[PDB]
């Protein structure tokens, strides 16, 4: 027994087979899951039909399916985590894990903010390596790009950005040219975590107005704030987390500098495993 926390993926994580023996292990859950949404997660997860899993209506949904059962799997062998944290998208997962909203309510918030955020046209992002917060702020300015916005900052050396998709495209050879050591165009179709999503902001808090929330009973570490979510306007700053910055790293060193031993990853893949070794290297000089 040691101070934990759970670290929930979100978008770009999500894989063809994600989910396989999470749906065969809790059959009840699958089906509710299935009537929220009104089709199979199974089918989606497993067989990708059409490669739904890449289109951000669909996107939503899976994730949360495979994290909240990835989350209900853990809690079967072991006590519950000390603080919650959820990587974008997987920031629903946490509120859920914290019984902010219960399995069925937190699905039905992802469906809808999945079908908001695939009306979305115009947009693009990057994703860039080898170049501080500071100095990708400072390279979008001196390109003219000041309507591209950072969406993730997600260790000392990878960060998201995010804007108009002439500008991502266009920003490639100049953050080469400056020292990025790798810089790579996304396959989405919206400028996610910036400023142009205020549309899907404002329609998703007027959307959870007919939703109530309760305070989470276990502390829930905020993509906005970088800081645990306060007890109440809680539907406010899930709303905002849709067009703002995704402070991760911070969150992480928050979470070390409270004394968190462990840090465990639920839901599909390795990504937030990753970015945890590189934020704690970061912080430990080598032998
Ligand atoms: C969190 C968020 O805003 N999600 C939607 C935008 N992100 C993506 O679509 C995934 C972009 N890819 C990455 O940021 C990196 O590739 C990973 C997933 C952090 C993995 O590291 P890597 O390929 O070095």
């Amino acid at each position: 027994r040691h101070m934990k926390a759970y670290m929930f993926p979100g978008q770009g994580s999500q894989a063809k087979g994600m989910g396989r023996a999470l749906f065969d292990a809790f059959p009840a859950l699958t089906a509710r899951a299935d009537g929220v949404l009104g089709y199979s997660i199974r089918a989606l997860c497993q067989d990708d039909p059409d490669q739904r899993l890449s289109q951000t209506q669909f996107t939503q949904p899976a994730l949360y399916v495979v994290n909240a059962l990835s989350y209900l799997k853990r809690r079967e062998e072991e006590a519950p985590p000390d603080f919650l944290a959820g990587h974008c998208l997987g920031e629903f997962s946490a509120l859920f894990a914290a019984g902010v909203f219960d399995f069925e309510t937190g699905l039905a918030l992802v469906k809808k903010r999945g079908e908001l955020m695939g009306d979305a046209r115009g947009g693009g992002m990057a994703a860039v390596i080898g170049l501080d917060e500071e100095r990708v702020r400072e390279l979008l300015d001196q390109n003219g790009a000041t309507a591209v916005d950072i969406a993730n900052l997600n260790s000392p050396s990878q960060v998201v950005i995010s804007g108009a998709k002439d500008e991502i495209a266009r920003l490639q050879v100049p953050f080469e040219a400056a020292g990025a050591k790798k810089y790579t165009v996304l396959r989405v179709s919206a400028a996610f975590h910036s400023r142009f999503m205020r549309p899907a902001m404002v329609e998703f808090g007027r959307f959870l107005e007919g939703y109530d929330f309760a305070p989470p009973k276990i502390p829930v570490i905020s993509n906005v704030t970088a800081r645990p979510c306060k007890a109440d306007g809680i539907r406010a700053a899930l709303s905002e987390q849709i067009a703002s910055p995704v402070r991760w790293c911070e969150s992480i060193r928050y979470l070390m500098g409270r004394g968190v031993e462990e840090f465990v990853e639920c839901g599909h893949g390795i990504v937030l495993t990753g970015l945890y070794a590189q934020i704690r290297r970061d912080a430990q000089p080598l032998v």
